[PDB]
RNA sequence: AGGGUGAAAAGAACCCCCAUCGGGGAGUGAAAAGAACAUGAAACCGUAAGCUCUCAAGCAGUGGGAGGGGGACCAGACCCUGACCGCGUGCCUGUUGAAGAAUGAGCCGGCGACUCAUAGGCAGUGGCUUGGUUAAGGGAACCCACCGGAGCCGUAGCGAAAGCGAGUCUUCAUAGGGCAAUUGUCACUGCUUAUGGACCCGAACCUGGGUGAUCUAUCCAUGACCAGGAUGAAGCUUGG
RNA sequence: AACCCAGAGCUAGCUGGUUCUCCCCGAAAUGCGUUGAGGCGCAGCAGUUGACUGGACAUCUAGGGGUAAAGCACUGUUUCGGUGCGGGCCGCCGGUACCAAAUCGAGGCAAACUCUGAAUACUAGAUAUGACCUCCAAAUAACAGGGGUCAAGGUCGGCCAGUGAGACGAUGGGGGAUAAGCUUCAUCGUCGAGAGGGAAACAGCCCGGAUCACCAGCUAAGGCCCCUAAAUGACCGCUCAGUGAUAAAGGAGGUAGGGGUGCAGAGACAGCCAGGAGGUUUGCCUAGAAGCAGCCACCCUUGAAAGAGUGCGUAAUAGCUCACUGAUCGAGCGCUCUUGCGCCGAAGAUGAACGGGGCUAAGCGGUCUGCCGAAGCUGUGGGAUGUAAAAAAACAUCGGUAGGGGAGCGUUCCGUGUUAGGGAGAAACGCGUGCGUGAGCCGCGUUGGACGAAGCGGAAGCGAGAAUGUCGGCUUG
RNA sequence: GACAACUCUCUCUAAGGAACUCGGCAAAAUAGCCCCGUAACUUCGGGAGAAGGGGUGCCCCCUCGGGGGUCGAAGUGACCAGGCCCGGGCGACUGUUUACCAAAAACACAGGUCUCCGCAAAGUCGUAAGACCAUGUAUGGGGGCUGACGCCUGCC
RNA sequence: CUAUAACGGUCCUAAGGUAGCGAAAUUCCUUGUCGGGUAAGUUCCGACCCGCACGAAAGGCGUAACGAUCUGGGCACUGUCUCGGAGAGAGGCUCGGUGAAAUAGACAUGUCUGUGAAGAUGCGGACUACCUGCACCUGGACAGAAAGACCCUAUGAAGCU
RNA sequence: CAGGUAGACAGUUUCUAUGGGGCGUAGGCCUCCCAAAAGGUAACGGAGGCGUGCAAAGGUUUCCUCGGGCCGGACGGAGAUUGGCCCUCGAGUGCAAAGGCAGAAGGGAGCUUGACUGCAAGACCCACCCGUCGAGCAGGGACGAAAGUCGGCCUUAGUGAUCCGACGGUGCCGAGUGGAAGGGCCGUCGCUCAACGGAUAAAAGUUACUCUAGGGAUAACAGGCUGAUCUUCCCCAAGAGUUCACAUCGACGGGAAGGUUUGGCACCUCGAUGUCGGCUCUUCGCCACCUGGGGCUGUAGUAUGUUCCAAGGGUUGGGCUGUUCGCCCAUUAAAGCGGUACGUGAGCUGGGUUCAGAACGUCGUGAGACAGUUCGGUCCAUAUCCGGUGUGGGCGUUAGAGCAUUGAGAGGACCUUUCCCUAGUACGAGAGGACCGGGAAGGACGCACCUCUGGUGUACCAGUUAUCGUGCCCACGGUAAACGCUGGGUAGCCAAGUGCGGAGCGGAUAACUGCUGAAAGCAUCUAAGUAGUAAGCCCACCCCAAGAUGAGUGCUCUCCUA
RNA sequence: UAUUCUGGUGUCCUAGGCGUAGAGGAACCACACCAAUCCAUCCCGAACUUGGUGGUUAAACUCUACUGCGGUGACGAUACUGUAGGGGAGGUCCUGCGGAAAAAUAGCUCGACGCCAGGAU
């Protein structure tokens, strides 16, 4: 055998995890309306 | 190495267990503090009561809390237990890096390390700035009032130095250049520096002075010892 | 090179150890010199303190350069070609198809080659408010400006530290075998000194930099069958190898596609029927060579077609069969590439060993949308540090080893003090639904039996879990 | 007490007999006495207990060892009590030695040889005085190397 | 005739190893080559000489006797062995009496594989495992008994030249 | 008092990096590359130099152009001197290399001494110490008609701090004063202080007789990484093989795997984590030595060759070695290769870490030394936990028991050689000589066992020696360890003795051989579906086994009294 | 004041250079010829020097023209690269945003600008 392994962080850099497809990758969060103004929270009745 | 019964031995008569020791009563005493006797922590050894473990894998905890128990007055809380789920690679040292199969600690309690003196620098606080301050020494014993100006720090520099002096050295030349044309001090507290063992514990050693030949190494004096058995040199006498 | 004592607490650039809490800031593992290499001096990079300053982050322009690429103008190198002085071999002063400089033509190569020559980098200059509350303009909005607050770089000094073994990753390279988790430099990132999430687990890869509380919310990286949070979602294609965990040359009617090129409706592929001849047994060679041991030639004729023969076969013939042609059959089919995913190549030593279970999707591409997902961001409350000099209110800030600075707690003792208090129970010991950021404080006792606080100050034999520490006590075996 | 494995101190083991093992390590074997016999080799002393063989109890009889009998599987019946042979190296030999991991091929040795020393000697120990050497005198005293006996000991 | 070299030339030294021995306590290559002993011989004996690197009082070569010497072979003998067996004693084992030690961070202390400072009961994934004794066994716990004798460091220590 | 002179003696020194051994080499400066277009920059990376030289090779004024082709010219030739045309920087520049430099910094001529004294704004380089550039000013000059140039050299190497001394100068100091001695200042000289930031004026070895403090920051073994070397394959196919590349070989080259050789690395442990052989005891891998089944053959038969599946079992006894390796003897079906920290040292034992003694060769003057040889030479251990082999108790198993069993799971064992029928039949001209299926004997291993043959048999029985007892003879007893010594021996235990075992027209497969048969109207062992077939796999065989917590099923028994 | 031409003299630059063809002699520049007291040749009045002649555009210089050579040189695209990622066992490949060659060809080029003296208009 002439090749080599992975060893420690030359392997994790191989391994990890990710997101290829481009459509994955250009999600995001979604929009939702703004919320109408709430009232106040607590309020003190003398 | 081994300290502390009580104020006082009043150190426990008498009965019971009973060979003695040891104990339980009674009696002494404020208390038994009962001679292994004063406060009496921890490790460690148990005894009792509450909950709980025998299909279980785990640095033993933690967040969630089934079921069960306990002392409450803010009874919806606290305390003990712990069905099962989740998370969770002892501590120190030292390393590029450790859960490490890297070092160290059996456990518990004590003892156990940047100290002191004196100087130098810097900072912080005061005191005086009619510059500041006294050293040793003297003191109603100490401390301390009051002394004690000898010293010391700051007020002129430049130059190797004579020397000059707001200048001076280098220079034929101030021509230029260098350095100067100003500055508090005495304490206390801290940080550092230096000198002494100088943060603590830890060598192999080095030298000086003694002590050893009852062990062993040689010898010296004077004693003692080596069962039993073999073999048969010289020499000597015999005779060719 | 005895022993005991003394100098002696010798000396140890070495190893071990060095004890209470909270707050703020926070490195380095580089260069130079060294009887130096595991030490030290200075520099580089901490902290704290002052003095000057005006930047930094962006944006554009300008400088010089000789790297990457590129090139053959020089220096080397190199292949063949063209021409050839120059040499070898022969003759007798005669011959040739033999080796060869310079230049030409063609074509290359280069860390120590450059007629050329980027990107970045460096140096310099010039252009431009960092955010937030307010005042605000007849006035509303916005814009403009005033006002206020906050954040933000650098040089020179003082005082005073550590560091001077680095590790991997990306990139440029050298050594080595374009071997090593190797080694040595250069520009960067993380670890060191960094927790959280993703990576099965997993210093150095990806996201993100942890003041603190919350049984709130939105997201990053990464994910959505069950273990285990979210889609047993949607729409297109692919894979049949459990590929989906890893390795090459090479192989291949694997498979799904794309692109050229052959033919054909007077019938293309496959099958089936027949033919496959004459010269001639081509010449040579050979005992023989007759298409078919070997060598050379490989034409011509009759023809719908038939090679001086593709393979078998004979001692040599014969014989079988192929190339090609007519017929039958009636719609596709030939040989070429080339993508995507697979197959074989692919074989180790204790036992599924590639997270598991499993899956033809729960695998792989492509596109759409929901959600989960962190100590990131938001929400609601507390703290502290800096502005900063009382508050209060702002704004910013609060990971941290070596290490530096700030603020505190406690122990014994002294002053106040022959104190307050204390046989109506002190110290100590044991406890707490008490209060502190913590060191700790305050309160309580069916213990204990005589001392002794607070405040405001002072001093140290002043805080222990580590020293194969040390002395006692007690375990384990 | 019991009578497991296993370890140790011991006895025995069919057939084989060193095949074991680094190596016959350890075991087994031999063994006294009398009688016969006894090699190479030699410094003529040895070797030599060479090797190897026979006999052995208890009774009577004869001579002062011999004959006859008789038990036993076995007679020096236990204890006690040599295994031996053929080779080679090294060292002649008996001796000495690393208390507690080395007993030897190391040390010594008789012998050899060199050199110093004429006596108030050389040498050793003492600062010195002096002591040893030696109450000796070159056939003696120091020191160095070698190591019986045999053959020798070459060149510079 | 292949060979070898008694014999010559030259070089350099103070001079160039004579006698005897020789794969040796000396021989590297090397288990040299030959012969013997063995069914088979890296040892042993004899001889060759090509002595890496014998050699003449740091003695050379012999040698009878001697040796708890080193080394090869042979007869006798045997549990040394083939290949183990049985027995006796002292322990071991149970019961009563007395009663230690080294060791020890705490230990609720599986296997495989993977990971990891690159050989894990303790991290991951699977697998296996009621609780707890006793006798035996020694694979692991990088088992235990402190400076690692080996290597390096120290401007260490000592002995020796 | 002086000179000489003994490691007899004393105190001390003996650098760093080599390949972390010897050994020689290297240590300062300069140029180029590496060096990533500012500067800087490492390696035991790649190339070279310097430790000076010139009285002109300096200063200046002024004039000039080298080299290389081609051609002419007496010797004279490739090449000397001379003439001429073409190319234009290719020569030169004291010496390395780099960068410069053509009416020049290159070659020549004339005159010289600026190769000056006193200085210096400002810069570069920078840890420090050093180092470099310099406009400008004065003095006194050189050259030049004058403008102007000149503080060595085209540039970058040609060097050395401090202390100390030496020579020449000097308006300085001069220990009561005057002088002197001696010093100061200026100018300069003196180290291969070359280990070149120089430890002193002055310095080498050795330790296996050794020791201390440390680290393995650094090795020796093992582990890991890597895989050059090694081992096993595959690709291409030049040829060999009568014809024929592919029965069998396969050159020139290429692509891999493995991690067993020799290595590189230094991640690992240094305190007491230690290498190679045997003994005992396993276990696993397959690249298959034998045994089971096959394909191809240049397979007639027997026997091979090569290859496919296959790791269930097997793999002897000796002479020789420290050995891995290897050689031989006699067998054998065959006498496989690897991993497991030499697999295995708290299981055993040899070497090895050549520890201290000694000797040989050799090196060294020497103390001593050796990857030379030789003889001698101390490793301990009561098992805490895990792991294991056995054997109990507790508790569970839903009331408590006693028996009998099912079998999930687990293990043991299923091995092999000759010989004889078949048949001297196929096969072959003969010589030779089968496949397939039957039968016996053996081997090893396992399970039992004691009838026989034995071993032991300290239960016993007999002989017998010495001796002391029982009063003495007789006869018995003790002792001669744990039999005094011998000869026998039953039961037990045991083997060399005796038996027995390894069965399966069961199931499913690997390779392979097949039948029907499409995708491609042909073919095809495969896509549908099936058939044969292995010492392998699974059931059957033999023991265990419901703690099989999934705790099974069956039969029976017992649950009183108040 | 212009313009044109000759000679001198500079600065800028794309470095204007070679070649082929043509033009210039009244003036200007040059050579040609002749003689050597200032000075001159390591030999040479060649050069450099002083003094004459009066010949010629032959050389030289000058001015106009021209792509044959030479010099210069794009746009685009590609190589390379800054930063953000991705693939591969590796040697090395690929994507997005930004920068952007060399070479080669298309073109460009027979300089530009100023002062002085001297003629001519
Ligand atoms: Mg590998
Ligand atoms: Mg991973
Ligand atoms: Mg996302
Ligand atoms: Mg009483
Ligand atoms: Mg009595
Ligand atoms: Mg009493
Ligand atoms: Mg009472
Ligand atoms: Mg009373
Ligand atoms: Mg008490
Ligand atoms: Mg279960
Ligand atoms: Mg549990
Ligand atoms: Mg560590
Ligand atoms: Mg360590
Ligand atoms: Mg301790
Ligand atoms: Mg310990
Ligand atoms: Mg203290
Ligand atoms: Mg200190
Ligand atoms: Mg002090
Ligand atoms: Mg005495
Ligand atoms: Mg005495
Ligand atoms: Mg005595
Ligand atoms: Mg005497
Ligand atoms: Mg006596
Ligand atoms: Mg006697
Ligand atoms: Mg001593
Ligand atoms: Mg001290
Ligand atoms: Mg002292
Ligand atoms: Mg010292
Ligand atoms: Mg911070
Ligand atoms: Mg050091
Ligand atoms: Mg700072
Ligand atoms: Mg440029
Ligand atoms: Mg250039
Ligand atoms: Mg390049
Ligand atoms: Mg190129
Ligand atoms: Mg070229
Ligand atoms: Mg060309
Ligand atoms: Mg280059
Ligand atoms: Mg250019
Ligand atoms: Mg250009
Ligand atoms: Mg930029
Ligand atoms: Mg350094
Ligand atoms: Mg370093
Ligand atoms: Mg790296
Ligand atoms: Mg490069
Ligand atoms: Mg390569
Ligand atoms: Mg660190
Ligand atoms: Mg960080
Ligand atoms: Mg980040
Ligand atoms: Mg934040
Ligand atoms: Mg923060
Ligand atoms: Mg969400
Ligand atoms: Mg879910
Ligand atoms: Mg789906
Ligand atoms: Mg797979
Ligand atoms: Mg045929
Ligand atoms: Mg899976
Ligand atoms: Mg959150
Ligand atoms: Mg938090
Ligand atoms: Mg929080
Ligand atoms: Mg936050
Ligand atoms: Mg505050
Ligand atoms: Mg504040
Ligand atoms: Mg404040
Ligand atoms: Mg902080
Ligand atoms: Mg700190
Ligand atoms: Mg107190
Ligand atoms: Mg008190
Ligand atoms: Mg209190
Ligand atoms: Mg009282
Ligand atoms: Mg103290
Ligand atoms: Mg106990
Ligand atoms: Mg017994
Ligand atoms: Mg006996
Ligand atoms: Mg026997
Ligand atoms: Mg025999
Ligand atoms: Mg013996
Ligand atoms: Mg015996
Ligand atoms: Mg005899
Ligand atoms: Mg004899
Ligand atoms: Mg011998
Ligand atoms: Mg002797
Ligand atoms: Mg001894
Ligand atoms: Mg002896
Ligand atoms: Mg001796
Ligand atoms: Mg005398
Ligand atoms: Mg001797
Ligand atoms: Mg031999
Ligand atoms: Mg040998
Ligand atoms: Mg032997
Ligand atoms: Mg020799
Ligand atoms: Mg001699
Ligand atoms: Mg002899
Ligand atoms: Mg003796
Ligand atoms: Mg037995
Ligand atoms: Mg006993
Ligand atoms: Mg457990
Ligand atoms: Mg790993
Ligand atoms: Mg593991
Ligand atoms: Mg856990
Ligand atoms: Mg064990
Ligand atoms: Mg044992
Ligand atoms: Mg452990
Ligand atoms: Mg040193
Ligand atoms: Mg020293
Ligand atoms: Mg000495
Ligand atoms: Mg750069
Ligand atoms: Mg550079
Ligand atoms: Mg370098
Ligand atoms: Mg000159
Ligand atoms: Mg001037
Ligand atoms: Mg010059
Ligand atoms: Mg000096
Ligand atoms: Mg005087
Ligand atoms: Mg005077
Ligand atoms: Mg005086
Ligand atoms: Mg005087
Ligand atoms: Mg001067
Ligand atoms: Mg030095
Ligand atoms: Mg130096
Ligand atoms: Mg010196
Ligand atoms: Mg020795
Ligand atoms: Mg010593
Ligand atoms: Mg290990
Ligand atoms: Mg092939
Ligand atoms: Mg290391
Ligand atoms: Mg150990
Ligand atoms: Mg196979
Ligand atoms: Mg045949
Ligand atoms: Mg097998
Ligand atoms: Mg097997
Ligand atoms: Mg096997
Ligand atoms: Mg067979
Ligand atoms: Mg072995
Ligand atoms: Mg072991
Ligand atoms: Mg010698
Ligand atoms: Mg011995
Ligand atoms: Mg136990
Ligand atoms: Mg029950
Ligand atoms: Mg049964
Ligand atoms: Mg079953
Ligand atoms: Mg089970
Ligand atoms: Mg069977
Ligand atoms: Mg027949
Ligand atoms: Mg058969
Ligand atoms: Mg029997
Ligand atoms: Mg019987
Ligand atoms: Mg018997
Ligand atoms: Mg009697
Ligand atoms: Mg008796
Ligand atoms: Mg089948
Ligand atoms: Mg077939
Ligand atoms: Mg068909
Ligand atoms: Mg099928
Ligand atoms: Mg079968
Ligand atoms: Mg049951
Ligand atoms: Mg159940
Ligand atoms: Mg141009
Ligand atoms: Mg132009
Ligand atoms: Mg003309
Ligand atoms: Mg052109
Ligand atoms: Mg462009
Ligand atoms: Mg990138
Ligand atoms: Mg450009
Ligand atoms: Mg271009």
């Amino acid at each position: 055998s002439s090749r080599p392994q992975k060893k420690g962080t030359a392997h994790h850099m191989k391994t990890r995890p990710k997101k290829t497809a481009r459509w994955d990758i250009k999600r995001g969060p979604a929009v939702y309306p703004p919320l109408p103004p709430l009232p106040a929270e607590w309020t003190i009745v003398s």
